[PDB]
């Protein structure tokens, strides 16, 4: 048995997994951080690797952009591959006026403009929570490394190119720290299946102040975040 | 003074415990607090200020449901300079592994209330606990040996619900317990830039039918007040 | 048998009851209007009393503030105590341009920003109606007394402190008379259980003109509202 | 001249009956009115003006459903100065004990329609009948031995509905009958500060299957027409 | 006999045109048909059957709005065995390049009606024209020289709209024109497995204010009915 | 100027473009049907190529899965690279009782699960339409090649693994043909920017009967589908 979008053999994927978004970031992580690495998937070029880190097996799996894409992969990892701990390491755009580029956000929960949870719970606002043990580990370890760590809510957006920004500014005004595109799907599915999830994101740019950052510029932060995510897993 | 509180300026402390029942606000003030004053008896919604471990702290009845607690939180924050707000009380467990006497620290809340859908049309607002407060309570509770569960809760907008299917499904998706206030607190605290948390003792399990008398859970309850006082001070 | 939020013995609560939000107003009503009074409930300080008015037993019960709070008490009064006629008394903020302080509003229906009926009838607007017999009795007693009584819709608001007043202004522009926080709960649950409800409200202030009244300034209008609610109820 | 009515200014009276079917408007004009002119034949949606006890009064056919009656009502009020509007119609009973030939005077309307959700996003809008017209009709209806009931109705967009589950549940919450116009009528009258009422005979029972013939309903219809005409002219 | 149509079985043709106005149905039958019979006078909602190019065909007034047309379409399908239903009439243009006298052939419709949300809670239902009918009508129209535009329309529930900002926004998103019926026709035809289409003449432009009298656009209207008739048979 | 997710120079991408979800499928199309081919992108490994087909420049670009992924690429293609005709080629699951595997669905419109359009038009059901000239072209070309072409509505889903299938079942009862995950985004944005879109889809499986198909079993049908989409895009 393999899932429809992942060609991995049963057992090839570790119980712990990083979800760095771009498949080429998964490759970067595997080559740079992991020993004895296997590439267990190339379907749709969505690279997935298993290797060893401090004597433990651990996986890194590219997902695409957005709730529907990540929901497909997460569903498959949990359901078909028995994956227990899932840490998204990614970027976000700040939407709160004093959040700064290079800040690292640990998502306690996620707001959304997605209908995904509306269908599951008609008439309810479902607010999916992070796994607290993962979150507290990440917080502690990020603080030890001198990362500009914030713990709070984010917005999981369906639309990267949004014509009206009024309501995301408003979410800004109620303390929502940043916007990204996957976290609600990851946290909601982890909760559904009784497994552990966390999103750890770096602010790559500010949506209102215009402040922006280069990927070279985010490299030192990103590398500390991958090590944090790995240790936590 | 505000429309629902007759306190003068300076009669209410910066940090405050927010039970629903005003007779529990009295119990807590008389039990835990020294040099207590009663600054409010409008609507019988008793509120007190005293000292805990030498430090000034208040306790205010909120009444039941989102709309009632919202009035008091708005007025405490806007008129009285309150900065730290901790809801304390009980809840009904709905997740399969949650037990009577467990203490729930809400990371977020789900709701069937329309208060946030009106504010952010088309969005699911996931209101978030203050993390600093939350880590303080968690750490205080764990040091004590309480079975502290950090996760989401359902803020119900109805107590006598016609069907339990949706609350059962929410519990299937990991939602720990049900209560009727925390999304209001978390949302307003976020809106005003102040710090909020909800710490709740499980009095019964809604699906297993495990129940507990308030006498039966008194020392757990006392320890919840303890950790909540520690976190606020 | 006692409900969860009411410690009354079976038979201690009359079939007709007034439902003020404030349990200290419940107490004032009982001591001011009623003979041979008993306080049947102290749980949560949510005072409830039974007394006699014009030779009839009638009750008075604090409900707290908002839909979720009144819905608990109303459910328990009907289900556990066989209460049959339920009259919400209290104040309201005028939003229609011709409504005045001291006017008494009798709610034919209520609009709301509460989710309560949206779970129950998804895709529908449910318009909860007052019991017409009660409504008529109170209107007739009000007009005989000389009160400026107005029959129309009200807003049952879920939020006292509203960031924007644009929508409540628009509702007032569409003839919605006043804003308060309870009556849709009462009307819907009364309808659900086949019992009779009415809200009769004194205007305390006008939200858009700024006209305000103190509780002392309107005590006489309020006391007369209570009399007509008691007359309608018994 | 409005877009759907060809009447010249002054040819339509202040007060108007809305019998639905244009052939009922013609029936009402010919049987009850004197000195009648037909002011409109556009879309065959016949409108007449005549005198009743010395006072001018109109009778205007409207179409089926919220969107059609909204057209006619808007143009009636805005273009022609109509201040009093009375729907004289029929309905289907959805409540277990409501009977055919019962006459329902609607205090409010529930709805299927989206019309009010666009206007008041996030709100349930509950439109109120004019109370003075309503009590007038109730009193006159009861004096004529009509089987009068005062309550809420369901304004439906869909005459032929897949699932009756929810309209059964509305009956269980005391909703009496289903029709297709009054939420529009009551909402627009409120918006423009004018007076409206719906008075409806049960022609069928949606669940028991009981039905009536136009002839079986006639003596009742004729009493309702007289009641509506008097209220119109007073 | 259905409840709103008094016709005998066999008196209504399998192919039918559906103007809103019954007097426009009268005009169509008198202007275009031989051997015409008026088969319905209930509510004065006139319906006719006559012969066009050797073929029996009907014309039936539907009145105005989703709820009216739905009554008529249900009955024609379920009681009278009708197979092809083509709505004819006028529309108000809202897209910037659409002109008066253009003919709109609706591929789909948007709507502010709740009819379909109620049936498919959580979903936007997009009703489809029957492609066969649509292609026939398009070829007939382009053969004739008419400026036929194929795309979407707004099936509006209100004629007198408080604000035009949303219909303006729909025009900006390419929605061609506004009318009040096609969602009902397309959804019901599709539900019962029959064939439907709307072909409409632009009477005016909502935003440019270009307008046309019924007399001024008569020739275009007449050619529109010709192509509808040809498509139907 | 490059867009944020595409590393192409201005003018490297043709005005007509095919949009498979899978980048390795874009590669297959380019290598198999195109001459003089250049790979202009692999940021995120979301491969894009430009080549020539019947003497005309045409491009092929992976979009990824779901409304939010395809919306990103389509926005950037139109706004950053001036693309004008856009055809999604893909597979779908049949949800209507008479639709069969290997049918090719040409989507007139899309129903949806997504809140994308409800946000933009509160209180409205927005129904986005294919470009009709593209649609008519594809239909004629596909029927000539003997494809099992159907013209109708589809469902654009946010969820691949749905817990309950009852609404999609009901949607099928109302004539919706199949389920996929992208076309409401493609049609909506295309119409917003005044450009031309179509989705042409091969049924790979049937949601309710369970009939399934191998990618080998789909290949002759998919190959023809690619050609009619190229034909329709360049004409
Ligand atoms: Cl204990
Ligand atoms: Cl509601
Ligand atoms: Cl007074
Ligand atoms: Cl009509
Ligand atoms: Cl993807
Ligand atoms: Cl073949």
């Amino acid at each position: 048995h393999m899932s429809v979008h992942i060609e991995a053999k049963q057992g090839e994927i570790a119980e712990s997994i990083l979800l760095p978004g771009d498949p080429l970031r998964a490759k970067y992580i595997a080559e740079t951080f992991l020993e004895d690495v296997t590439c267990y998937n190339n379907v749709r070029g969505m690279l997935g690797f298993t290797g060893t880190y401090k004597g433990k097996r651990v996986s890194v799996q590219g997902t695409g952009m957005g709730v529907p894409s990540i929901s497909i992969y997460v569903n498959e990892l949990i359901q078909s591959y028995g994956v227990k701990n899932l840490i998204r390491v990614g970027t976000c755009g700040a939407i709160q006026k004093d959040v700064k580029v290079r800040d690292v956000i640990i998502a306690m929960t996620a707001c959304t403009d997605s209908n995904m949870n509306r269908l599951t719970f008609p008439g309810f606002d479902f607010a999916p929570a992070a796994n607290f043990d993962l979150l507290k580990k990440a917080y502690d370890a990020g603080t030890e490394k001198g990362l500009h760590v914030r713990v709070g809510n984010v917005l999981t957006a369906d639309v990267f190119y949004r014509e009206s920004m009024d309501m995301v500014k408003k979410l800004g005004d109620y303390g929502v720290l940043a916007v990204e595109m996957e976290t609600t799907a990851l946290y909601t599915l982890a909760a559904k299946y009784g497994v552990n999830a966390l999103s750890v994101l770096t602010v790559s740019d500010h949506i209102f102040t215009g402040e922006e950052t280069t990927s070279e510029e985010r490299q030192t932060t990103f590398n500390e975040m991958i090590e944090i995510a790995l240790d936590a897993a």
